[PDB]
């Protein structure tokens, strides 16, 4: 059974996608999902999350868990569809289940991040935007059960477990 589980309360949003279609609650709901925030201009953290993300996404293929990836940007003023779409193609070659979601206004994102993550987001003046690292597992149920680290010692195999739960 899944420990500890978060509950936390997800509300319904429609934003877009790497390739300018709708996406959110109407597609995720009843799915298991996993979910982090990044930017396309971060010279820090976000490639390697995103690589880390690609390496939960290919490990679940493997186990033939039947799961969703969603990023969201957090720098909605640069990053627009194309250039979700340029970001992904370095880190994978199936997006089949992984969609990179943008199109709202850098409030309402923070906002989101704010009410629904417990994350902070911030654009300084440097442009490099402060948000969360974690990865966050949501179930069929549309509440959030599960935070890991996107970036540091990244547990795969308890996200696996967990993912195995969610599916028993």
């Amino acid at each position: 059974a899944l420990r500890k589980p978060l509950n936390w309360d997800l509300e319904t949003f429609q934003f877009t996608n790497q390739d300018g279609k709708p996406f959110g609650t109407k597609d995720l709901k009843g799915k298991v999902w996993v979910a982090d925030f990044m930017f396309t201009n971060c010279q820090t953290v976000c490639p390697p999350m995103t690589a880390n993300m690609a390496k939960l996404q290919k490990m679940a293929k493997e186990e033939k868990l039947d799961v969703q990836f969603v990023s969201f940007s957090v720098d909605p003023d640069l990053d627009k569809p194309e250039n979700l779409k340029a970001f992904i193609q370095k880190f994978t070659e199936d997006t089949s289940n992984w969609n990179l979601l943008t199109g709202y206004s850098l409030e309402d994102i923070t906002k989101f991040s704010k009410d629904n993550f417990q994350s902070l987001v911030d654009k300084p003046e440097n442009g490099q935007v402060i948000h969360g690292t974690s990865f966050y597992l949501i179930d069929q149920n549309g509440k959030v059960m599960k935070k890991y680290s996107g970036i540091s010692n990244t547990p795969y195999e308890d996200i696996i477990r967990d993912m195995k739960r969610l599916a028993e």
